[PDB]
């Protein structure tokens, strides 16, 4: 049956294939399927794909930018990742109606969300200490008190909160689940640019399932993605046939080279990832 | 093209011989499988399954239940609809430390939130007119507006609120999506219940796109389930292998016997299930 990266490639094929023609907000156009679930084992490896290669020092600091609670996107920038600049953009907030609000306050998204669900988002700036729900600590003080648990989950769609965001999250939700000592995630990713976004969300959330079962003392299971609208924009349908052609290489493994206590003290050098070699990286233009 | 009914047997089947044992609140026990997903037809059929009858009726008046807003147990009970009336009981609220809330009272669950998301719940008796955000009308809103969005979420699922439930929920959020003219729904259910509960929770939602198609002027297209937590509770397994002797029969179609405008003007008696050939029951006791 396949495995790894042979799922992500399966389902490329499937929507090139069985996906149907859909006109979206950048007129782009894709093609597009509703509803693809696909398994990737965390056991022993790291689903960083192969086939070409994805942005893990991305993957990496806007994770740890989203535990630490921010919303600024320039202090992801600061870092040297980009991919929220845009969004933070005095025109892109002006566009949104927000022309008070200062430049890179993308407003409540994952980070508040995250770490304080259900406060009143004032700026980017602001002190949120002790406000709304904590969400993150309290998916962790689950997994260690009862793991049996069928509760344990992490949202980041707050409908309060939506006109208030710079972009509505495209990951909606994640819940995790243990058995047998082992730490699963699964994702509910209601819209998935396959080509371009899928590859660095299943790193994302495979690495946030290695730093909590770090955290909890289990070991990683499997990461579950789920998807919403799974679409290939048509500018990325021959960049894709070209990816197609690879042959996958194993899966790298990630380390991590400390013994961590709390999910905030984790620093970008504190992961390895080992035996990386994937195929060179394949130009594919981003809709909007 | 094989019977949709297949898709549900064939995850009973996984489930009982890849389920692994994982513990439960009652002490009953499961087999549990982390991440599932099937795909229902909606086109010109209606997924209710005929290997064991499901309560229909139930799943009617709950739905209009949750549409109008109430998170009164009694309210549903007064229909012959008995399902959440252990959940209202006095019994059970204190037991939850809710000593001070009227019976019947189920906090802010589906009904609230669909609603009146984010509003500040009081009890089952207040007005909560013009509070909140009005999930279910602006899915609909969208969907006649612009189609190809893919942002039509309805969530459940509000840490803020988990503390005043009666029971977090199983139907942590919903999302729809239009292609040709065709209305498809997913459903992300963290927990289920394979005997008792996701039969049941199949035909709500597949209703549920049945009765926003009907009033967007679109046709029905596919249900997507998809689960968290899959699990058989162990003293389901001997009914459940009797179930699994059983072929399906075709299955039958709604009929929606008037031109509706609004979701909140759909009555019980708008309602025709035709052909509806089930098997019968098998008893399968539910845990507590
Ligand atoms: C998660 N994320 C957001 C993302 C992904 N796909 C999208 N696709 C579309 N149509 N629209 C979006 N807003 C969008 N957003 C990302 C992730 C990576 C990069 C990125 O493409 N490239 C790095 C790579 C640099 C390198 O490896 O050397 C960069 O140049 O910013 C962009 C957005
Ligand atoms: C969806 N749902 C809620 C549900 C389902 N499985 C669960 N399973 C567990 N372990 N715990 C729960 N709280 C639970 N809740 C349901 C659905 C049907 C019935 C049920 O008992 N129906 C009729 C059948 C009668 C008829 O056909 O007319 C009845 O006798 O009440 C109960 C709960
Ligand atoms: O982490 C992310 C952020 C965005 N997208 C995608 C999906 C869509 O192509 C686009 C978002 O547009 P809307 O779904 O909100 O229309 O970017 C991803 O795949 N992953
Ligand atoms: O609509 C529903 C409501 C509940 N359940 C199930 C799943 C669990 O077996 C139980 C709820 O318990 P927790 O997951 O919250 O632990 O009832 C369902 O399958 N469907």
């Amino acid at each position: 049956p396949p495995h790894g990266e042979l799922q992500y490639l399966g389902q490329i094929q499937h929507i090139l294939r069985c996906g149907v023609r859909k006109d979206d907000r950048t007129g782009t156009g894709t093609l597009s399927v509703f509803g693809m679930q696909a398994r990737y084992s965390l056991r022993d490896e790291f689903p960083l794909l192969t086939t070409k290669r994805v942005f893990w020092k991305g993957v990496l600091e806007e994770l740890l930018w989203f535990i630490k609670g921010s919303t600024n996107a320039k202090e992801l920038s600061s870092k040297g990742v980009k991919i929220w600049d845009a969004n933070g953009s005095r025109d892109f907030l002006d566009s949104l109606g927000f022309s008070t609000r200062e430049e890179g306050d993308l407003g409540p998204v994952y980070g508040f969300q995250w770490r304080h669900f259900g406060a009143e988002y004032r700026d980017m700036e602001s002190d949120y200490s002790g406000q709304g729900v904590d969400q993150l600590q309290r998916v962790i003080d689950t997994i260690k008190t009862n793991p049996d648990d069928r509760r344990i989950i992490m949202c980041a769609w707050n409908p309060r909160d939506l006109p208030l965001m710079a972009l509505p999250p495209c990951h909606a939700l994640c819940q995790f689940y243990v058995v047998n000592s082992e730490l699963s995630c699964q994702l509910y990713q209601r819209s998935g640019d396959m080509g371009l976004g899928v590859p660095f969300n299943i790193a994302s959330y495979a690495l946030l399932t290695y730093m909590i079962a770090h955290i909890t003392g289990l070991k990683p299971g499997d990461f579950i993605h789920t998807l919403g609208d799974a679409h290939i924009y048509l500018n990325h349908i021959e960049p894709l046939k070209i990816q197609l052609q690879r042959e996958p290489r194993p899966f790298p493994k990630l380390r991590i080279l400390r013994k961590v206590e709390k999910i905030d003290d984790f620093k970008a050098e504190d992961f390895q990832i080992e035996g990386y070699n994937p195929h060179p990286t394949i130009k594919m233009e981003m809709a909007v």
